[PDB]
RNA sequence: GAAAUACCACCCUGGCGCGGCUGGGGGCCUAACCCUCGGAUGGGGGGACAGCGCUUGGCGGGCAGUUUGACUGGGGCGGU
């Protein structure tokens, strides 16, 4: 419950196999957005299931509540 | 209410837009090919077909080459 209030951010695959999380504040620095970018890569990156074969992480992207809607190409 | 509603995100059920891949089929030719003409190496009919080469799957005695056991007061049929 701790980090649930310093910092949670969970997943959860929808109906249609698509996961959505918080990794990063707007005015948030650049850096910071990335860092959590990427512990959202790794976290779920872990959770794909052995049952997969082939493209997993199919579209990774960035957007917004009301705004803009961008991939990311969470290797670089 | 099992869900909440703005406007921005991804993902599907379903139909239409367009584009790269490739599956299905309907039309005279034509120059390879075949038959060709009817008295000439030129004309004629057919022509992308089937002839034919190879690889494919399948009918398939017409053919080939084997096999279709031992016991048991014969063999076999009977038993086993």
């Amino acid at each position: 419950i701790r980090e649930i209030k310093a910092g949670r951010i969970e997943f959860r695959n929808d109906k249609t196999g698509a996961i959505h999380a918080p990794v990063g504040k707007a005015s948030f620095p650049p850096e910071k957005l990335a860092d959590n970018i990427r512990a959202f890569i790794r976290a779920l990156e872990a959770h794909k299931p052995e049952g997969a074969k082939g493209t997993f992480l199919r579209s990774v992207y960035v957007t917004t509540t009301m705004g803009p809607s961008v991939r990311i190409n969470p290797h670089s």
